[PDB]
């Protein structure tokens, strides 16, 4: 069946839309090549239109019903918890689309007796309704880029009352069975250093390693009605209350198996058969599905000890190579399995015998020394996507802030320290908002977390090893430097300039501040100061940092105030 129908109404905005960004002082001090950075627009989306509808010619066979039912052998272990409104509202972020039945994510996670008993009432439709289906908003994603430009995204999602019903009867299902079924090869159970020392060690545990990323083009449109059962058919498998049960069947044939779509103006768009990327179950089941159709793949083209790593339709295999001319051979009879799967690909997959040389989640394992000379393995990614959307957040207020996400997550690399680190305390230590909770996201899950507390997050996420990094490697090094120059940022001279004047600025206010001074700036300096355990990194509830992933799955992971 097609992936899409389309009716002829256009996927509208419902505001003005900017494209450029802004010539604005504080954007520029940091990248001066502003009009090489776009963000997409609604006017591209009926190019994503073209390149996502298609026909889906699925074909399964014994390798994948084998894998299929190891799979559910699993997914029979767990007992999934029904949330209650209350528990499901504090989940919501506070910036999430309004609902159109008379409130919002502020009603919402107010408990207001208008969400609550639309809430409520969508609830009971779920539990009564196992067939009519549930209405979806198709919006065009607006997201920043750097130019060699790239159509819009195209979204798809419920209304908010739907969306915390989802919460209700699949969030701890999401959370928990992942890991329960596809146990090490579950991708979002690692921060980045437990992921980068799994990659290490899964690559070092073969006679002869053979690596591989594998891209599947428009992922989310490969999905067919089977596959979406087939996901269903794995959640069944969980201890499940009954209303959780039907829930869980009347969402999977209303809203994840298709449904239609409705503009930004309230008009039929047309007709989605494949998945939203929308709702609770988007991340949960693209990885599922990536996983059953690439553990099938691997047995149907004979690789020898297949270690899979997948997040989303994200895919890397670690394997024992059998030489390259047979390596290569087996990989063409991966992506054939895979296409038979309904799972083609997009980049074309090359075998790796160097780990170093694999992208996978968009970044790749990297080498530094630590203070004692001793290597330290890293993840880091080309910078150019994180300093294009970091330039954007310095010239416009926007809801999610990817600078502080890549601030964490990206911590022990050159790019994160030397330039984001000393970008955004600069602006913040000027404006006095160094202690001013920002949003952020975490493998799609959304946190509010203030920049003063980074010093301790990060030792916790990373170790120490984080602010004694050095001797980068050459690759590395150039890949940065030629970022730089592409976008116009200023050379890391500079920005070590920046950085030993901002460094000044916070030792001399103690504190919280003095703390960033000395473990975020301590590279800029020579006369190094001690850096021991801060006595708050122990203290950090981290829970819930690195369970599941939860990208457009409407998920907020800070604390709810008390009333
Ligand atoms: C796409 S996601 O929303 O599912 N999560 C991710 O963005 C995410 C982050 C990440 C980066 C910055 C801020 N915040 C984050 O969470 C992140 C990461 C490392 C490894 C994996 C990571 N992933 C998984 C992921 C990334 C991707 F490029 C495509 C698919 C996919 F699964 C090494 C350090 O940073």
């Amino acid at each position: 069946s097609m992936s899409y129908t389309w009716t002829g109404a256009l996927i509208t905005p419902c505001a003005a839309e900017e494209s450029k960004l802004p010539i604005n002082p504080l954007s520029n001090s940091l990248l001066r090549h502003h009009n090489m950075v776009y963000a997409t627009t609604s006017r591209s989306a009926s190019l994503r239109q073209k390149k996502v509808t298609f026909d889906r010619l699925q074909v399964l066979d014994d390798h994948y019903r084998d894998v299929l039912k190891e799979m559910k052998a699993k997914a029979s272990t767990v007992k999934a918890k029904l949330l209650s409104i209350e528990e499901a509202c504090k989940l919501t972020p506070p910036h999430s689309a309004k609902s159109k039945f008379g409130y919002g994510a502020k009603d919402v996670r107010n408990l207001s007796s208008r969400a609550v008993n639309h809430i409520r009432s969508v609830w009971e439709d779920l539990l009564e309704d196992t067939e009519t289906p549930i209405d979806t908003t198709i919006m065009a994603k607006s997201e920043v880029f750097c130019v060699q430009r790239k159509p819009a995204r195209l979204i798809v999602f419920p209304d908010l009352g739907v969306r915390v019903c989802e919460k209700m009867a699949l969030y701890d299902v999401v959370s928990t069975l992942p890991q329960a079924v596809m146990g090490s090869s579950y991708g979002f159970q690692y921060s980045p250093k437990q992921r980068v020392e799994f990659l290490v060690n899964t690559w070092k545990s073969k006679k002869c390693p053979m690596g591989f990323s594998y891209d599947t083009r428009c992922f989310d449109s490969t999905v067919t009605e089977s596959d979406i059962r087939v996901e269903e058919s794995i959640y069944q498998c969980c201890d499940l209350a009954p209303e959780a049960r039907q829930a869980i069947r009347s969402l999977t044939e209303r809203l994840y198996i298709g449904g239609p779509l409705t503009n930004s103006k309230g008009q039929n768009c047309g007709y989605r058969r494949c998945r939203a990327s929308g709702v609770l179950t988007t991340s949960c089941g693209n990885t599922l599905t990536c996983y059953l159709k690439a553990t099938a793949a691997c047995r149907a083209a004979k690789l020898q000890d297949c270690t899979m790593l997948v997040n989303g339709d994200d895919l890397v295999v670690i394997c024992e190579s059998a030489g390259t001319q047979e390596d290569a051979a087996a990989l063409r009879a991966f992506t054939e399995a895979m296409t038979r799967y309904s799972a083609p690909p997009g980049d074309p997959p090359q075998p790796e015998y160097d780990l170093e040389l694999i992208t996978s989640c968009s970044s790749n394992v990297s080498v530094a020394h630590d203070a004692s000379g001793k290597r330290v393995y890293y993840l880091t990614r080309d910078p150019t996507t994180p300093l294009a959307r970091a330039a954007w957040e310095t010239a416009r207020h926007t809801p999610i802030n990817s600078w502080l996400g890549n601030i964490i997550m990206y911590a022990p690399t050159l790019w994160a320290r030397m330039i984001l680190m000393t970008h955004f305390f600069s602006i913040l230590l000027a404006q006095e908002q160094l202690g001013k909770a920002l949003d952020c996201q975490i493998y799609g899950a959304c946190y509010s977390i203030e920049p003063l507390d980074l010093p301790q997050i990060i030792e916790r996420l990373h170790g120490l090893s984080a602010f004694t990094l050095h001797s980068y490697s050459p690759g590395e090094i150039n890949r940065v430097a030629s970022c730089l120059r592409k976008l116009g940022v200023p050379p890391l001279r500079t920005w070590r300039h920046r950085a030993r004047s901002v460094r000044a600025k916070l030792l001399s206010q103690g504190g919280r501040a003095a703390i960033c001074g000395r473990y975020l700036f301590n590279w800029a300096v020579r006369t190094k100061l001690k850096l021991t355990p801060i006595p708050a990194a122990s203290q950090l509830d981290l829970s819930g940092w690195f369970v599941a992933g939860y990208s457009g799955g409407d998920i907020y992971h800070s604390l709810s105030r008390a009333r």
